[PDB]
């Protein structure tokens, strides 16, 4: 222990030292890395939620990589001849309002005098009259066509002077008359407009305006959110434009500055617990150069080229944890006041490196193994948040003592009083009533296990959409109310099964970015002018005749080849279905040739690929689709049993095939069903990888057995209270939430871990002696540090964004939840069967 005792002394007597070089060298590597590094974009959010890796993932990779290559470049052509030397539509945008006094029928004169009103209103809006989309170059600004307007168009006279009860009910009687003249588009467009249930009492009413969806259009959102559209008896309800991920952007970086109002608030939380500002500037600024270095690290020297908007979240994350570390130290600190500099910071950094070296290592460790996932934007999040941690834990050792020792350089009463009075009501309860806490929480615990696994578990999304703002949200509540109008419904595509031969089932490319896809290789065993490659593709072909999810060209080419043969002479002509290799090879672009000079010409993925080795062309693959009878669902189990069947019969009926032809592959619109299996899977790994690195550190720091046990306990019934509450609260598996059950292990165990580290660490080896110590050493830091973390989360609460309210949700879920438990549970369990004269001991 002589190098360390330099180090103290380089802390406690050089402090300004090690300020100014952290501070040049995270402002440097800041520079750098905002400056060479461009900046990131989330056009799209929905970047990176795809499995690469896996079979599915592979195959769909090759296959995406196929249609790169067929047409525009490569030397693969579909075509050898290539080779060879008014009325609405859904892209307008449109409103979706409902009545809310009498609630009755919107169809009647009041609402249609209410919709005019909503008409003036919106149409009212400046900037409206640069978008409105105007036509017939006649100096107007084209009215929107809905309910009251067209009632008034049957009319001769225009809107909203109806006199409606002689003429609406005469437009009612239209309708009711009629069903799908047609005078101009009236019937059909109205019938458009409205929802199903008009046949009286029509639920929702629709408005278009002449404005093409478009993502230039947000200021006339802002515009319309100002005028909330809810008058006196009509709302506005649902608005789809196609301004989703801009505005997802845009409530993005206001709601950062929301960030901003959590950490004053935290900051807040350091002042009153130390009673300096020199600190909670410093660990302000001890916090933003971790996500610095950490920036720094991710972008410019790991070379991650993808960085995901989940990253964004780790902020949320990292100021509730960054200033946590703080109060364990000082108090601590002050400790040892109360019982020069350099014997102070030895004594102080002997008795508070291990705690904070602990949490932060399971916290970074369970971000880490978020690392284990195939997803992309898993991947990236994951290295992301575990080097802000990191970076968090070496600001920590270095450039807190320092800034301490600068503040005794530089040197309440409700406080200290109410800080005592809570100290010793939690005592007095946790000493006297112990089995109390023990039987409530274990049965909190039981009830938490059964809602998480057996019934109510976390459940796959269904009906996925990849939803983002909040479900009381004009876009996302469009999304519930658009079955109900009629032009939402294309019946249902059934799903097509490819058979990919030519290429390989590889990704060769970086799984962290999904811009990376890499080359498709070509396999090079591959003839398919053989004979028996002949006979099976033929067998192939009529044994899917055969099969249950078979459902009715240029797929199976092998038969129009033949009716090219078939047909007599005046090379190719007069020929039987077995022939010749060379023959297949010369006449079979002949028959594609011929096939798409038809005035058909049927443009698919079908048929076979031609490349140039009239010239001989040589076949590097052939792609045979076929339409199954399984309609196109977002669930799990039918996509599941669909590719689980058609997988096994065609890897059975490869082995009828020849060595030339076994390197086939089966394809379908599986990206969903893949991410739907592989989410399970990793998040499965990701709580092993967690939980393995959480039980070692806590064997090796609180090295006795019971503790361990003891705190593995209250670590997993917190976890289960915690996905038990989500649950009950609506939650269901999905990219942050397999995240966010992953990293509640290393969020939780800190509290347990505290206190089995100052349970080992208490000289009297008695339970009661050392739970005594225990609560007076370090109910405050815990405590202080589940507020800052909770109130970091509660404050994004306060967002229109899921993410957002998610991490707020989980965050002071999981802290109220593992505070009540460790300080509760944990401590009556040490308090009542603790271990006591090294029982138990490594
Ligand atoms: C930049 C990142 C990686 C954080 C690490 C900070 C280092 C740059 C600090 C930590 C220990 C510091 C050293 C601790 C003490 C000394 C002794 C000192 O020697 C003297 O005796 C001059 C002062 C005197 O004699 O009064 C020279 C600088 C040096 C090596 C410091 C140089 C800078 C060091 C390596
Ligand atoms: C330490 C925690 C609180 C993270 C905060 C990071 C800030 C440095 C970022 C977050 C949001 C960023 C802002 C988000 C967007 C803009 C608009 C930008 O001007 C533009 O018009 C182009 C960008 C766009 O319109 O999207 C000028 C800077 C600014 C305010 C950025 C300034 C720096 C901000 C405050
Ligand atoms: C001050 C210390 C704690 C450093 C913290 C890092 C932030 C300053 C970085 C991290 C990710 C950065 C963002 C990634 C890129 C974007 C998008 C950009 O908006 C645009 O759409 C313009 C670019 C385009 O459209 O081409 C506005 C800035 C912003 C949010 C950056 C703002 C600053 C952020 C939040
Ligand atoms: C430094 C502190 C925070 C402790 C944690 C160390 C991590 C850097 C370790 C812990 C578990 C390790 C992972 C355990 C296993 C895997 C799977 C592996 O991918 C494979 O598919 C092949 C191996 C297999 O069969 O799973 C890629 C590396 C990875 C994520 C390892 C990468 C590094 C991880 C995240
Ligand atoms: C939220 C649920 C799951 C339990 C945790 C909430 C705590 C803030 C409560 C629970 C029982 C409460 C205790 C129940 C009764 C008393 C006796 C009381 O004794 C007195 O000296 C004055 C009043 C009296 O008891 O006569 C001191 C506070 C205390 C231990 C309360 C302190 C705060 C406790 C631990
Ligand atoms: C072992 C089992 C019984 C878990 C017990 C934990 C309770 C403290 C949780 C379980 C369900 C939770 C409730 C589920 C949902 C709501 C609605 C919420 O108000 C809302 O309007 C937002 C709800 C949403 O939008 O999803 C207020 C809290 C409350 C009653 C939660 C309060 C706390 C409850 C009772
Ligand atoms: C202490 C030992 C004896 C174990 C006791 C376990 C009970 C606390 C379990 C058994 C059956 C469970 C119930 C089975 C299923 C449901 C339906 C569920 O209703 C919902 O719709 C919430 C789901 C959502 O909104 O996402 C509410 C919880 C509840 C009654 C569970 C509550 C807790 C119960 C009573
Ligand atoms: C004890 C420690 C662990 C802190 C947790 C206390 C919670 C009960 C507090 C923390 C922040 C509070 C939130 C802060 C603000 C809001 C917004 C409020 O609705 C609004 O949208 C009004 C503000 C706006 O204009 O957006 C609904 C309640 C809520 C989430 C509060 C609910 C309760 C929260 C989660
Ligand atoms: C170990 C035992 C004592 C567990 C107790 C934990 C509670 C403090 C948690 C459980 C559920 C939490 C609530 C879950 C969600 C809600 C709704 C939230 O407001 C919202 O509107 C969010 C819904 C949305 O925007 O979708 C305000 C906080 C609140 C009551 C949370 C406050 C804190 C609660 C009551
Ligand atoms: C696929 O395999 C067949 C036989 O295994 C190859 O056929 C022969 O080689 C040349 C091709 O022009 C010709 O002599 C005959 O067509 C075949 N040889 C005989 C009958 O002895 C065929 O070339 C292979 N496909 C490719 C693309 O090479
Ligand atoms: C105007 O009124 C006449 C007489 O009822 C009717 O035939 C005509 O269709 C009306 N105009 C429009 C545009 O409906």
């Amino acid at each position: 222990s002589e190098r360390m005792n330099w180090y103290y002394h380089v802390l406690a007597r050089r402090p300004y030292l090690v300020v100014v070089s952290i501070a040049v060298y995270c402002v440097a590597c800041i520079i750098v890395a905002l400056v060479l590094n461009k900046l990131p974009d989330f056009s799209d959010p929905t970047l990176g939620f795809e499995t690469r890796g896996t079979k599915i993932g592979e195959r769909l990779t090759a296959w995406y990589n196929l249609l790169q290559e067929t047409d525009h470049h490569g030397a693969l052509f579909s075509n050898p001849s290539d080779l060879w030397e008014s009325s609405p539509r859904k892209e307008y945008s449109h409103f979706v309002v409902q009545r809310i006094n009498a609630t009755d029928s919107l169809f009647d004169l009041n609402g249609l005098l209410a919709m005019c009103q909503l008409q003036d209103q919106i149409t009212e809006v400046p900037s409206y009259r640069a978008f409105c989309e105007p036509e017939m170059l006649t100096t107007e600004c084209c009215r929107p066509w809905s309910l009251p307007n067209y009632a008034a168009m049957l009319a001769n006279k225009s809107s909203c002077f109806d006199l409606t009860t002689e003429d609406v009910t005469s437009l009612h009687t239209l309708l009711l008359g009629c069903y799908e003249k047609r005078l101009n588009i009236v019937f059909n467009v109205l019938n458009f407009l409205t929802d199903f249930s008009f046949i009286v009492y029509l639920k929702y009413a629709m408005i278009f305006i002449p404005v093409a969806q478009s993502n230039r259009l947000l200021p006339l959102f802002h515009e319309w959110e100002d005028v909330e559209l809810i008058n006196e008896l009509v709302e506005v309800v649902a608005m789809d434009l196609g301004l989703e991920n801009e505005l997802f952007n845009e409530l993005l970086l206001t709601d950062v500055w929301l960030v901003s109002l959590g950490g004053t608030f935290v900051m807040a939380s350091v002042w009153l617990y130390t009673g300096s500002a020199f600190i909670t500037l410093m660990s302000c600024v001890a916090i933003c150069f971790s996500l610095g270095l950490a920036y720094f690290f991710y972008a410019i020297v790991l070379e991650f080229e993808f960085f995901p908007y989940m990253n964004l979240l780790a902020v949320v994350v990292i100021i509730g944890i960054g200033a946590d570390d703080v109060f364990l130290f000082l108090k601590i600190w002050h400790c040892v006041l109360t019982e020069s500099l350099e014997n102070i910071m030895a004594l102080t950094m002997r008795h508070a490196a291990a705690s904070m070296f602990v949490t932060s290592l399971t916290t970074a460790g369970a971000f880490y193994a978020s690392y284990s996932s195939s997803i992309t934007a898993i991947k990236c999040f994951g290295i992301f948040a575990g080097t802000v941690v990191v970076t968090n834990y070496l600001l920590m050792i270095t450039w807190l003592p320092a800034s301490v020792s600068i503040m005794e350089r530089l040197f309440k009463k409700s406080i200290n009083r109410f800080c005592q009075m809570f100290e010793e009501c939690i005592t007095k309860s946790i000493m006297n009533y112990a089995y109390l806490w023990l039987l409530i929480f274990g049965a909190l615990g039981a009830s938490s296990a059964v809602i998480v696994f057996w019934y109510p578990g976390l459940q796959l999304p269904e009906k996925s959409h990849f939803q983002l703002f909040v479900s009381k949200h004009p876009f996302e509540v469009y999304s519930s109310l658009k079955q109900q109008f009629w032009f939402e419904k294309p019946y249902n595509f059934k799903m097509h099964m490819h058979f990919v031969w030519g290429v390989q089932a590889v990704d060769d490319g970086d799984y962290t970015n999904p811009n990376s896809y890499g080359h498709l290789h070509y396999d090079n065993n591959f003839n398919v002018s053989s004979r028996p490659a002949q006979l099976w593709i033929l067998d192939f072909c009529q044994s899917v005749r055969q099969q249950p999810f078979y459902k009715e060209l240029p797929n199976c080419f092998i038969e129009n080849l033949i009716d090219y043969m078939k047909r007599r002479c005046i090379p190719c002509c007069d020929a039987q279905f077995p022939f010749e290799p060379h023959i297949f090879e010369y006449c079979l672009p002949q028959s594609i040739s011929n096939m798409y000079d038809t005035t058909f010409f049927r443009p698919g993925v079908a048929g076979p690929k031609f490349a140039e080795a009239f010239t001989p062309l040589l076949v590097k693959a052939l792609v045979i689709e076929f339409e199954s009878n399984v309609a196109y669902s977002t669930i799990y189990a039918n996509i599941r049993q669909f590719y689980e069947s058609v997988e096994h019969w065609f890897q059975m009926q490869l082995k009828t095939a020849p060595p030339e032809l076994q390197g086939g592959w089966f394809t379908s619109d599986l990206k969903f069903y893949n991410v739907q299996d592989t989410l399970s899977h990793d998040t499965f790994v990701a709580i092993c990888l967690a939980m393995a690195a959480s039980l070692a550190v806590l064997l090796c720091f609180t090295v006795n057995i019971l503790i361990s046990i003891y705190a593995v306990l209250t670590v997993s019934l917190s976890i289960f209270n915690t996905v038990a509450v989500l649950i009950l609260l609506g939650w269901q598996l999905n990219i942050l939430e397999s995240i966010a059950v992953s990293t509640a292990i290393g969020l939780a165990v800190d509290f347990s871990l505290h206190y089995g580290i100052h349970y080992r660490m208490s000289p009297v080896k008695e339970r009661l002696a050392a739970t005594q110590f225990v609560l007076s050493r370090i109910i405050g830091p815990t405590v202080m540090a589940a507020t800052t973390t909770g109130l970091a989360g509660g404050i994004m609460m306060a967002s229109n964004i899921l993410p957002y309210i998610q991490i707020g949700v989980f965050l002071v879920v999981v802290m109220i939840v593992s505070w009540f438990y460790a300080t509760f549970f944990l401590m009556s369990l040490l308090r009542v069967a603790g271990p006591q004269h090294g029982f138990l001991e490594l």
